[PDB]
C-alpha cells in the first residue's frame, strides 16, 4: 500500500522488513520518527526530503514524531563523513536547536487529535544521564567488533591516515537508544531517514529488541542527488537553507526554476504532493509540447509555497 | 636510587621514562597512585604486591594514593581478560568498596605527616558526571584506531571466539581520566600497577599531557607468579584472601610455610620488607646448612604479621 506508493516516487532506498512493516501499517495507524541534528541554525534542501516524508506518512493517517538532536548535536554523527567533525558550543547548539524546532513545525499538522505531530528532543533524556548508567545499561548491548564493521564508519577505522574519535564512535548508541526510548514512551515503531542513516537505524531496531523485545522497523529514502551527479542544497553561495533570512524566497524560487530537465520530474516526486500520475502527465505534456517545459514553473511554485506559503510565493515574484 | 632498588628485587616490569622518573623522584617527594577495583568483598595476595610497592614508595618518603574503583568496578576492566567480566549490582559493589577501603587502610601510613596516605574513589567524579560531558570532554581525546590495537584488548577483537562490549571498551578512558583527575587535585605524577595495567597507565599519561600539558609517569610491577608455573594466590579453596574470615590467619600462615624452594626467596623480595642483603644471606645460609630452609618460616612470619598483625600471627600458631 503506502510503501509501494513511495516506491513509485522513488523515495525508498531500503526497508528493513518491507512485508511485516507493510502488514503493520495496514493493521492501523502507527507513530514514526525522523531525526535532524543541529549542525547549523537552519535546515536545508536535503533535510526537506525526510521531513516531507513524515508529512506523507501523516496524511496516510500516521503520527509523525519530529526529533531534533539536542544531545546528539553535541557529539556529531560520523556516518559516511570522511573527516572528524568539530564540536560546537553547548550554547550555540541550543540556539540552533530552537531555530529548527520552530522551522520544522509548519511542515506538519500539530493538531488533528489522533495523529497530531510530536516534537521531540533527545537532550530530554541524554541531557542528565550519568555516564556510568549509559555505559552499563546501553553499552553492554553493543559489540565493538561489529560496531567496527558498520558501513557508516568502516572506512574511517581502516586507514593509517584517517581516524575517528571515541566520541563520534559512540554516536551510534545514542541514536540507537533514541529509538528504543521513543518506542517505550510513544509507541514509535518506525524510524525513517536518508540512506546514510541506515546503520544508525539498524542499531536502533536491535537495541529496541533487546531492551523491550518489540519488533520495530526501519525505512530509508535515497539521498537526492542532481542528475549530473554534482551536489545538492549547495550552489555558488552555499546551501539552500529553508530559513528565508538565509535564502530569500525570491532566490529560493529562482533555484527551482533553474532545475535541469533530467531532474525536474524526479524533484516533483520528491518535493511535491502531486499525484505520481499528474507528474507523469506533466512530463508527457512537456515532451510532446513544442513549447518550453512547464515542469520547472510547477516545481518552483509548489516548493516555494510549501516552504514559504503564499506570502513567500508572492515575494518570489517581486 | 629508588627505581633501581625496586629492580634489585625484581618488582619493576616497565617504566615510562626511567631516566626522567629517576630524576623527578630525586628532585623531591612525589604523589603517586595505584587503584584497586571492587570485584569481591576482599582483595587477595596478587593485589598485595602493588599495594606493598605503595608502602615502599611511602617509606622512601613519597605520598601514596590508594584508589578504589567505586565507578570502574561498575564498568569492568577488560585488560588481558579472556571473556567479558559480568556486571555487578550498584548495590553489591558499593558494599564491596567499603570493605576494600578499610582492608586497605592498615597497609599504608595515614598520618606520618607530609606523606600521609590518601584514600581515593573515582565514583567521586564519575558517579555524577553527564554522559555527554564525558563523551566530548574526554572521549574527544581517544582514537578508536589506536584503541583497537592496544595490547590489553587486541585480544578480544581480532578474534572470532572472543568479543568485547562497548562498556568494557570504554574502561580505558575512565582509568585514563582518573590519572588526569588525580594529577589536577593532588599533583599525582606516578601511577604504579601490575604488568597488565600498563596500557591503562599509558592512556592516563597521555590524557594528562593532552589535558594539562604535564609530564606524568607510570611504572608497573611484574605479575608475580609461582616459579613452578601454576597461578599465584590460588589453592584448593581458591584465592588466598586478606580477609581473615575468607582465609584464616592459620590457613594464611600455612600457605606461606608451604612455599616452594624456588619461590621462597623471590617471595621474600616481593612480599616483605627485609633488606635485599639479609634476604640474600638467608638464601646463602639455607644453601649450605644441613638444616631445613628457614626462609619459609621467615616469609610466613613476615607476611602473616604484615597482613594480620601480632594477633593474626599468634593465632596461626594454635
Ligand atoms: N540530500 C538529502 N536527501 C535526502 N535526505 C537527506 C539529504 N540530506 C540529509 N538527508 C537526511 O535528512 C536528515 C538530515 O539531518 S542529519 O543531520 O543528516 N541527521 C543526522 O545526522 C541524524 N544522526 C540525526 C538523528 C536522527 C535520529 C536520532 O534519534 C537522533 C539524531 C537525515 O536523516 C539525513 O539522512
Ligand atoms: N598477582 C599479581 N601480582 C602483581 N600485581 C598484581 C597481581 N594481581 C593483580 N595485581 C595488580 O594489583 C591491582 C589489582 O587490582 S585490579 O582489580 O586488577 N585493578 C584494576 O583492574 C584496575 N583497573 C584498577 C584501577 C586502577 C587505576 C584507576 O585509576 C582506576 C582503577 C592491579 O594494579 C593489578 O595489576
Amino acid at each position: 500500500n503506502l510503501i509501494k506508493q513511495l516506491q513509485e516516487r522513488g523515495l525508498v532506498a531500503q526497508v528493513t522488513d518491507e512485508e511485516a512493516l507493510a502488514e503493520r501499517l495496514a493493521q492501523g495507524p502507527i507513530a514514526l520518527v525522523c531525526g535532524f541534528d543541529p549542525t547549523a541554525d537552519s535546515l536545508h534542501l536535503g533535510h526537506l526530503v525526510p521531513l516531507l516524508c513524515l508529512k506523507r506518512f501523516q496524511q496516510a493517517g500516521h503520527k509523525p514524531v519530529a526529533l531534533v538532536g539536542g544531545a546528539t548535536g553535541l557529539i556529531g554523527d560520523p556516518s559516511f563523513k570522511a573527516a572528524e567533525r568539530k564540536l560546537n558550543t553547548e550554547e550555540t547548539v541550543q540556539e540552533w536547536v530552537d531555530k529548527i524546532r520552530k522551522q520544522v513545525a509548519p511542515f506538519l499538522d500539530f493538531d488533528c487529535g489522533e495523529n497530531s505531530a510530536i516534537a521531540a528532543n533527545n537532550y530530554d533524556w541524554f541531557g542528565n544521564m550519568n555516564v556510568l548508567t549509559f555505559l552499563r545499561d546501553i553499552g553492554k548491548h553493543f559489540s565493538v567488533n561489529q560496531m567496527i564493521n558498520k558501513e557508516a564508519v568502516k572506512q574511517r577505522l581502516n586507514r593509517e591516515d584517517q581516524g575517528i574519535s571515541f566520541t563520534e564512535f559512540s554516536y551510534n548508541l545514542l541514536q540507537g537508544y533514541d529509538f528504543a526510548c521513543l518506542n517505550k514512551q510513544y509507541g514509535v515503531v518506525l524510524c525513517i531517514g536518508g540512506s546514510d542513516q541506515w546503520g544508525n537505524i539498524t542499531s536502533g531496531i536491535d537495541l529496541t529488541r533487546r531492551l523491550h523485545q518489540n519488533q520495530v522497523f526501519g525505512l530509508t529514502v535515497p539521498l537526492i542527488t542532481k542528475a549530473d551527479g554534482t551536489k545538492f542544497g549547495k550552489t555558488e553561495g552555499g546551501a539552500v537553507w529553508l530559513d528565508p533570512k538565509k535564502t530569500s524566497p525570491y532566490k529560493f524560487y529562482q533555484f527551482w526554476i533553474n532545475t535541469a530537465d533530467a531532474d525536474v520530474y524526479r524533484f516533483l516526486k520528491f518535493f511535491t504532493f502531486m499525484s505520481i500520475e499528474e507528474i507523469n502527465a506533466l512530463e508527457e505534456e512537456d515532451k510532446n509540447s513544442g513549447k518550453a517545459p512547464r515542469a520547472q514553473y510547477v516545481l518552483a511554485e509548489q516548493v516555494t509555497r510549501l516552504v514559504h506559503g503564499e506570502e513567500g510565493l508572492q515575494a518570489a515574484k517581486r
